[PDB]
């Protein structure tokens, strides 16, 4: 689904991350854990590049898009709503602020989708790996508000992995609301600095002990089925597969 649209607003937050909103074409449905790839003329005329909504559906007038620069086309992208941003800092209230012109492609599925169709599920992810997750989160949350118990899903094991401190500041807020709203303890909820947080769950520091946690999760959930949902580096990825054939967990080769 290709249409000419627009960033309406954006968030500069930390790790040079950018929390576009774009405005949702009236025809644009899609599912939490979905993608886009999105042009930017500003930028280049002629090149796409694929982002995680890390919205929910639910949410009804804008997209989310949240966009690290790593290199050549995010930081442009970076450097063009910085430089839009400050101008208006400087001059801006004249008229309101102008919408950067984009086009959107899709939307995309990942087997991700599936969580909501699973019992039991492991959320891994490092650093900006975390959308698609961030996506499925606030889904969850709808769905519980809306129609309790209509949801196969029983237990979240999730974890997040981050280089820098700042970066769990990209969804804290999400995080929090979980930590509040989550009595009836759906989300195991776990932040790895490779509380400090704010939150009622610490911040735990070093690589994770992929072993213990595979092994505990076997054995909460045995005999049962445990689905794997990776967002990472292929090195966890090789470490994650073994260990879902070691446990016998659902794992898709995505690395
Ligand atoms: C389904 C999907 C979802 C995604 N969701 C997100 C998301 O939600 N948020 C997000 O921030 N990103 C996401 N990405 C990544 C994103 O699509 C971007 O294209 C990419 O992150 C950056 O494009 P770029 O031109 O800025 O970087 P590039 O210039 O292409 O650089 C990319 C990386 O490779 C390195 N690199 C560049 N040239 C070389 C070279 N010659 N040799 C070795 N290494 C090199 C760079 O240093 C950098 O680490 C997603 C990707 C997919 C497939
Ligand atoms: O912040 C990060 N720390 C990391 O180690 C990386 C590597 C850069 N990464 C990605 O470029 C990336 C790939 C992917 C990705 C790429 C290919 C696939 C395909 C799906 C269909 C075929 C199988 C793999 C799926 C997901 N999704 C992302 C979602 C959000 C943010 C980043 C990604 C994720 C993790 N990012």
């Amino acid at each position: 689904g290709s249409e000419p649209t627009f960033v309406v607003n954006a968030s500069l937050l930390p790790s040079k991350v950018l929390g576009l909103q774009v405005q949702r074409p009236q025809s644009f449905n899609y599912q939490p854990g979905d993608y886009l790839f999105i042009k930017c003329p500003g930028i280049s005329k002629f090149e796409w590049h694929p982002f995680t909504i890390s919205s929910a559906p639910e949410m009804p007038d804008v997209l989310t898009l949240h966009i690290r620069a790593v290199g050549s086309w995010t930081g442009k992208l970076y450097q063009l709503i910085r430089e839009q941003r400050e101008e208006w800092i400087r001059s801006g209230s004249s008229q309101s602020l102008p919408g950067v012109p984009v086009y959107i492609d899709g939307p995309y599925g990942t087997p991700s989708t599936h969580i909501f169709e699973s019992k039991y599920a492991i959320l891994i992810c490092a650093g900006i790996g975390v959308t698609p997750f961030a996506s499925i989160l606030k889904s969850i949350l709808h769905r519980n508000q809306q129609n309790p118990a209509k949801m196969p899903l029983k237990k979240v094991h999730f974890y997040w992995l981050n280089r820098e401190q700042k970066a769990f500041e990209w969804f804290v807020e999400l995080l929090s609301k979980i930590e509040a709203e989550d009595t009836n303890n759906l989300f195991d909820l776990n932040l790895y600095l490779t509380l400090i947080t704010g939150l009622k769950s610490r911040t735990k520091t070093g690589r994770p002990d992929w072993e213990e946690i595979f092994k505990d999760v076997a054995k909460q959930h045995a005999p049962d089925n445990v689905e794997v949902f990776f967002c990472g580096p292929t090195g966890l990825a090789l470490q994650l597969r073994h260990l879902c054939t070691k446990y016998g967990f659902g794992y898709r080769k995505e690395n």
